[PDB]
């Protein structure tokens, strides 16, 4: 059995044990040893498990960066084993990659943007908690957050990151709303951050704010089903692991593959 491996981002995030999940399904039906290993949101660490693996007969390195820039390293490391990269979720900045499969970013903000104004109205005031800065993801978003800013002529009373991680999105939430208590809408880049807003509102008795995620996790979606968030753009985690090892196995066929392979976002609302 060829080993595959994954190294993803971080499993302290219900998106990527999906991923993970759907990686695992696919290689077990196209009978391949998947090898997981956790970067724990460290660049330094993910360098390292890409190191470790050079050497154990990985065949395929499928790596979702911690960080698109600094992944760089690790990637051209990967290319001197000859080990070929599949990038899913997030880029790699440079280094060679075989193939890069992830959703359209860009199209996810300014969707999450263009369903703020439709709610909350034009020139609402709006709070913005990012991701990772140094991701391909966030980076994206905000500008296609930016897009329904321009267009719906939105206030932006603050946009700070909160790393996808849901207590840091609660304690983000929780000073900003102290200093700005006017606010009306927030974009959160994910579910985490997003269910940590909710939480720091909850918490100061503003149940009035209008909350957008984006995922569609289960906590994501069920927190849209049970009233509290008002949206968020569902995101196909499971698929883009399965596209992954599905792609990995093509390349070490011998069969060409695309260079780019979306993955379809959809809005969600309750009914
Ligand atoms: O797309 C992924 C998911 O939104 C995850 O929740 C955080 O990292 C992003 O890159």
């Amino acid at each position: 059995k060829d080993t595959i491996a994954l190294v993803v981002s971080t499993l302290n995030n219900p998106f990527f044990v999906s991923l993970k999940d759907g990686a695992q399904k696919e290689a077990d039906k196209l009978g391949y040893n998947l090898v997981v290993l956790d970067s724990q949101n460290n660049p330094a660490k993910e360098l390292a498990n890409v190191q470790d693996l050079t050497v154990r007969g990985t065949k395929i390195l499928l790596i979702n960066p911690t960080d698109s820039d600094a992944v760089d390293n690790a990637v051209k490391m990967a290319n001197q084993a000859n080990i070929p990269v599949i990038t899913l979720d997030r880029q790699a900045t440079k280094g060679e990659v075989v193939s890069h499969i992830a959703s359209d970013n860009v199209l996810g903000g300014k969707i999450a943007g263009d369903y703020i104004a439709k709610k909350a109205g034009e020139g609402a005031k709006v709070i913005e908690l990012q991701g990772i800065a140094g991701t391909s993801a966030a980076r994206e978003r905000g500008e296609g957050f930016q897009q329904a800013v321009a267009a719906h002529k939105f206030n932006v009373l603050a946009s700070q990151p909160a790393d996808f991680d849901r207590i840091k999105g609660l304690n983000v939430m929780q000073n900003l709303l102290t200093a700005h208590p006017d606010v009306q809408a927030v974009f959160a880049q994910n579910d985490e951050m997003a269910l940590g807003a909710l939480r720091a509102l909850q918490t100061a008795g503003k149940s009035d704010v209008m909350v957008v995620g984006f995922d569609g996790t289960p906590d994501g979606e069920k927190a849209v089903n049970d009233g509290k968030l008002a949206a968020t753009i569902a995101q196909l985690p499971d698929q883009i692991g399965a596209k992954g090892v599905e792609t990995a196995d093509k390349v070490l066929k011998g069969e060409k593959v695309q260079a780019k392979y979306p993955v379809d976002l959809k809005l969600v609302v309750k009914q």
